[PDB]
């Protein structure tokens, strides 16, 4: 129902603002230079990487395994730590989606287990342009070309994300749009091993109607934006199946690699 659909939209945009500190609005301002907090330190090579890590002079530590290895491996590790933080933010957001915490608890685990990395890549695009990605809460910017440069396997984790982002970003979605799109993703009744499918679909159906209205109102001139966004769901699933495969490569080419227990849980027997 129309006002119900707008009340759902405004609800999700509100939890979204509450769960994710670095929104797209805030990322675009930094990327584009519109703010007056702190212009980002750019990492484009080995020497600037050293300086950027070794920055830590008025901006100090997060609980990440700081450094005991080569470059390719320690960038991977910072990816891991940050992807862990993101899971917590995304779980906090998921509890706010109406109907979510009412579902069978094994289903809640399962929607999270399969939805979290799709959401991670959707929202990473918010921090990216064609030239690179904002890192450490918008304090750093690491260039696409530096990332593409990395010794084989790791060089390949990054580029697909960039290719997806420039195209997703051409949709010009804003935070209020993303808040509904991300909930549509999580409420996906096709995740392997769901026990009660129909309650999830019913909730997703209502989010779909709300997403459609939201785009038609927010983006009047954008023909078929709703379909175009749902089409990106397929680029997202491909990103994740790709990433999982690059994970299997890392187990072969690398010595002790070692994921965080939360990440190990999510990847355990994943698709
Ligand atoms: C979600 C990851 C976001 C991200 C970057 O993303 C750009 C490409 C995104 O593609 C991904 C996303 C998640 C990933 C990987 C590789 C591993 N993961 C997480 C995993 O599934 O283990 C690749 C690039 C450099 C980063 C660098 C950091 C750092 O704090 C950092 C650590 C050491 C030196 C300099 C910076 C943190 C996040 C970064």
């Amino acid at each position: 129902e129309s006002a119900d659909l707008r009340a759902l939209a405004k609800h999700l945009y509100d939890s979204y603002i509450k769960s994710f500190p670095l929104t797209k609005a805030k990322a675009r301002a930094i990327l584009t230079g519109k703010t007056t907090d702190k212009s980002p330190f750019v990492i484009y090579d080995m020497n600037s990487l050293m300086m950027g890590e070794d920055k830590i002079k008025f901006k100090h530590i997060t609980p990440l395994q700081e450094q005991s290895k080569e470059v390719a491996i320690r960038i991977f590790q910072g990816c891991q730590f940050r992807s862990v933080e993101a899971v917590q933010e995304i779980t906090e957001y998921a509890k706010s989606i109406p109907g979510f915490v009412n579902l069978d608890l094994n289903d809640q685990v399962t929607l999270l287990k399969y939805g979290v990395h799709e959401i991670i890549y959707t929202m990473l695009a918010s921090l990216m342009n064609k030239d690179g990605v904002l890192i450490s809460e918008g304090q750093g910017f690491m260039t696409r070309e530096f990332l593409k440069s990395l010794r084989k396997p790791f060089g390949d984790f990054m580029e697909p994300k960039f290719e997806f982002a420039v195209k997703f970003n051409a949709l010009e979605l804003d935070d209020s749009d993303l808040a509904i799109f991300i909930a549509v993703i999580i409420l996906s009744g096709d995740r392997p091993g769901l026990l009660n499918v129909k309650p999830i679909e019913d909730i997703q159906d209502n989010l779909l109607q709300a997403l459609e209205l939201q785009l038609k109102l927010n983006h009047p001139e954008s023909s078929q934006l709703f379909a175009k966004l749902l089409q990106k769901m397929t680029d997202l699933r491909q990103i994740v199946t790709e990433h999982v495969q690059l994970l299997q490569v890392i187990k072969k080419t690398e010595t002790d690699m070692s994921l965080h227990p939360l990440l190990q849980e999510i990847y355990k027997d994943l698709y």
